[PDB]
């Protein structure tokens, strides 16, 4: 599950598919990005408004995907695959098979399910407790990242897990990559 956005980010950004080969719970992605440098993450603070996040939208390269979360600053994190879907003009948000919707209008402005983003009555910014949004680019590296952490917290532990990421540059063998 965790692993189908994974899945999802390498067919966008590498041209292929992952096949976790598991031989013998659900994962806070969060934790596979410690390694990522600063330079690919990118923290919104403009969900209160409808306009501000449309303009932040706005910014993005729509060649370009990202690892997106929604949620509290320090608390549950809701990670997702952001990426523009040509053929229906818009970004998209994918969650896994099941969980996905599109987040803005041939245009730019936000849809129905897009405006669930959204929540008018919080306080939105950096700080502990506050609502943002946190883009990480799905580069190759951090796809890497996503899929050893995954696969090390399932097959190992979360410690395990930490530690592979922090030395690993490639996918684990055991991560099947074909074009």
């Amino acid at each position: 599950c965790a692993e189908m956005m994974i899945k999802k980010a390498a067919q966008l950004i590498l041209g292929s598919d992952l096949d976790f080969e598991y031989t013998r719970i659900q994962v806070d992605l969060g934790p596979a990005f410690m390694f990522s440098p600063d330079e690919e993450k990118t923290l919104w603070v403009s969900g209160k408004n409808q306009e501000t996040l449309e303009k932040d939208l706005a910014t993005l390269n729509k060649s370009s995907v990202y690892f997106f979360r929604t949620g509290t600053q320090g608390g549950a994190g809701h990670w997702q695959v952001l990426y523009y879907e040509a053929a229906k003009s818009g970004w998209v948000s994918y969650s896994s098979q099941s969980n996905h919707f599109q987040v803005t209008d041939s245009n730019g402005k936000l849809t129905a399910s897009g405006k669930g983003l959204l929540v008018p009555h919080a306080n939105w910014g950096k700080e502990n407790g506050n609502y943002a949004f946190l883009l990480v680019n799905a580069s190759a590296e951090n796809i890497i990242h996503a899929a050893n952490f995954v696969y090390i917290l399932r097959t190992q532990n979360e410690v395990a897990a930490i530690e592979y990421c922090a030395l690993n540059h490639e996918f684990h063998p055991e991560i099947k990559r074909t074009a």
